């Protein structure tokens, strides 16, 4: 399709491959491109595994204390670094995975859904059948053409996202709690954030990993329009290649575009 010749024309730009869900809320019209390939989902599932946590536990329960020490740390420690000799809460860990993409915060949050064979469970009973955890961080990042451990496609992402952030799958309180952590996000200014209009509000979580995959999954709310969901996922030939976030900012813009063609 045309819009299809877009999106190839920012693959070829960007020597990388795009996939790419969006969805209007108000009508279920949709803009895909390679919407069912699977893609290292890297940080993405993160929102995931908070949605799941909030499933298990109580407002309340995020007030738990968690105790972990230097052994636990692995390759990008922001926040948790500074609090091995203090503990976190459930609700710091949260956060930290969320707006900062804490390794070691989303490796505690796993082991609070019993690893990623747990959190695989909880996306089960959502409906999600596509999203495959299997390891834990650092190792869930890389994942070698053609293989399916830690990998999602960006028609589920989208689907699993939305469960969460706008459908039934948590009460309007934690669902809350998810929206304004994913808000407030530190690490997306430069990718659908810079593709969408400014006075949209939008709540992501980016992901990299190894073959350059760089994702930004998120709920986008137009001033005066129903929420959209977009998943953009991207990865390139070389295990070492460097991604461009001007990619995934660009192909936001489009699928905006297009979206607007058939609203």
């Amino acid at each position: 399709t045309k819009s299809d010749r877009e999106f190839a024309k920012l693959e070829d730009k960007y020597d990388a491959n795009l996939g790419v869900f969006a969805l209007d809320t108000g009508t279920n019209k949709t803009v895909t491109y390679h919407p069912d390939e699977r893609f290292a989902y890297a940080s993405t599932h993160k929102a995931l595994a908070v949605g799941a946590l909030l499933q298990q536990k109580s407002i309340e329960d995020l007030n738990e204390r968690i105790f972990y020490t230097r052994d636990d740390l692995v390759n990008y420690n922001p926040i948790t670094e500074k609090h091995v000799d203090t503990g976190m809460t459930l609700r710091e860990l949260a956060d930290a995975s969320l707006r900062y993409s804490d390794n070691t915060a989303g490796n505690l949050i796993l082991q609070q859904l019993d690893g990623p064979d747990g959190f695989k469970e909880a996306l089960e009973k959502i409906g999600d059948n596509v999203t495959l955890p299997e390891r834990f961080e650092p190792d869930l990042n890389e994942v070698n053409p053609g293989e399916t451990h830690d990998t999602s496609t960006p028609r589920a992402l989208a689907a699993s996202l939305q469960k969460y952030v706008l459908g039934q799958a948590l009460p309007e309180d934690k669902r809350a709690l998810l929206t304004d952590w994913m808000k407030r996000n530190t690490t997306g200014d430069a990718l659908i954030r810079a593709g969408v209009p400014k006075s949209w509000e939008v709540a992501d979580k980016t992901g990299a990993g190894s073959y350059a995959t760089r994702n930004d999954i998120a709920i986008l709310w137009p001033p005066n329009g129903d929420p959209i969901v977009l998943a953009i996922l991207s990865n390139r030939t070389e295990k070492d290649a460097e991604y461009n976030d001007k990619l995934i900012a660009e192909a936001a813009k489009q699928a905006v575009k297009t979206l607007k063609i058939t609203r």
